[PDB]
């Protein structure tokens, strides 16, 4: 047991996935030039990952002293901000493959379906959705103190009348609602883009758009496919804890899950020359 890991990952994120998102929702914002529909979509999932790395070091508080120290409204606030980072992120990555499989495999209406208005539209639509979440975890959040250890916690409150049920109802509607169905969809988008891509691959020859497009749909496949791996095990280890060293790789799990919102610029940078441009831009002009 040693608290500075987890502890230093939890700082680490806090400030290079704070100043990435910063920089990546700047870029887009400013820059008439990438003011796309991915685009937009990337900014959704950049202000996600950004609001949730305000929360970190509340988080680690929960982990070097196993108490919550913030209080009833900070609690609301903390759980609201999760549960809110974790509908829109996996919404926002189901409308990005959407996206990009009308874009491949449907031109026609993707000239009038895709453009930057749209998007902002169904990000707007998307916040609106996760809401019924994170008003309710806003609603339910709050403290309550453990009568045989004296130690507070911030979860949420179901009434202790039942408090049995509520939770695992809760937990399991969570992962089809926010795993199992989105997973779903993008696997199903994916299965045909790529079907697409190797069917025309041979012999297709409009070099820019195809090239393009091509290298657009790679990416958001790596942050897609990136995000899946990173929230996979919490997810499982949820629905486990909830049906059937444990206490190391919950943490493991909880640490995986929020190193995700730091990966995506240090993705972006790699997978687009646009924004690393655009970062070199801003970064050395
Ligand atoms: C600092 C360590 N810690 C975190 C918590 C609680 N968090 C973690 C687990 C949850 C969760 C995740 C998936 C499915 C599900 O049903 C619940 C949250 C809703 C989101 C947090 C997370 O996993 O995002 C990486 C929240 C209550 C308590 N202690």
């Amino acid at each position: 047991a040693i608290p500075v890991i987890i502890t230093a990952v939890y700082s680490v994120v806090f400030v290079v996935g704070l100043v990435g998102n910063s920089l990546v929702m700047f870029v887009i914002i400013r820059y008439t030039k990438m003011k796309t529909a991915t685009n937009i979509y990337i900014f959704n999932l950049a202000l996600a990952d950004a609001l949730v790395t305000t929360t970190m070091p509340f988080q680690s508080a929960v982990y070097l002293m196993n108490s919550w120290p913030f209080g009833d409204v900070l609690c609301k606030i903390v759980i609201s901000i999760d549960y809110y980072n974790m509908f829109t992120s996996i919404f926002t990555l189901t409308m990005m493959s959407v996206d990009r499989y009308i874009a491949v495999c449907h031109p026609v209406k993707a000239l009038d379906f895709r453009t930057p208005l749209k998007a902002k539209i169904i990000n707007i639509c998307i916040w609106l959705l996760a809401s019924s979440v994170g008003i309710s975890a806003i609603v339910l959040g709050g403290t309550k103190v453990r009568e045989d250890v004296d130690v507070i916690e911030c979860s949420l409150q179901f009434p202790d009348d039942e408090y049995s049920w509520w939770d695992l109802f809760m937990k399991i509607c969570v992962f089809v609602f926010a795993f199992v169905i989105p997973v779903l969809i993008i696997i199903v988008c994916y299965t045909l883009m790529i079907l697409r891509l190797k069917s025309v691959r041979l012999l297709s020859g409009s070099r820019e758009k195809d090239r393009n497009l091509r290298r657009i749909t790679k990416l958001v496949l790596v942050v897609v496919a990136v995000f899946i791996i990173c929230w996979t095990p919490i997810h499982i280890f949820i629905l486990v804890e909830a049906l059937g060293a444990a206490l190391s790789s919950y943490y493991f799990c909880i640490a995986l899950g929020y190193t995700n919102s730091s990966l995506n610029p240090v993705l972006y940078a790699f997978l687009d020359e646009n924004f690393k441009r655009c970062f070199r831009d801003f970064c050395f002009p």
